[PDB]
């Protein structure tokens, strides 16, 4: 299941790993809350081809700059450490799987 970064280890994590979807999201957001069970059904279905790490806008600014991500919720797809897919704003499971699927 979804594992917490921080800027601390945002890059140890995406070097680790060769599908990570990282979230963008914070406490206040309520379009964030909704897609966090679906992140989840997200993370089983792919278990052991593709990691899920949340990123708390809050706690990490910097990181938040770092991709310019200024509306949550964000997630952002990294195939071998390189972001390849962007998905703006809550939508549905299909949506992420059609992007991750793309890259296996």
């Amino acid at each position: 299941k979804p594992i917490e970064v921080t800027d601390q280890n945002f890059d140890e994590t995406l070097g680790q790993h060769p599908l990570v979807l990282v979230d963008f999201w914070a406490e206040w957001c309520a379009p964030c809350r909704m897609i966090a069970p679906i992140l989840e059904e997200i993370a089983k279905e792919y278990e052991g081809k593709l990691l899920v790490a949340k990123l708390d806008v809050d706690e990490n600014p910097k990181t938040a700059m770092r991709y310019r991500v200024m509306s949550i919720p964000t997630v952002i797809l990294f195939k071998d450490g390189q972001p390849v897919e962007v998905l703006v704003g809550a939508q549905p499971k299909r949506n992420y799987q059609a992007k991750i699927e793309k890259h296996l």
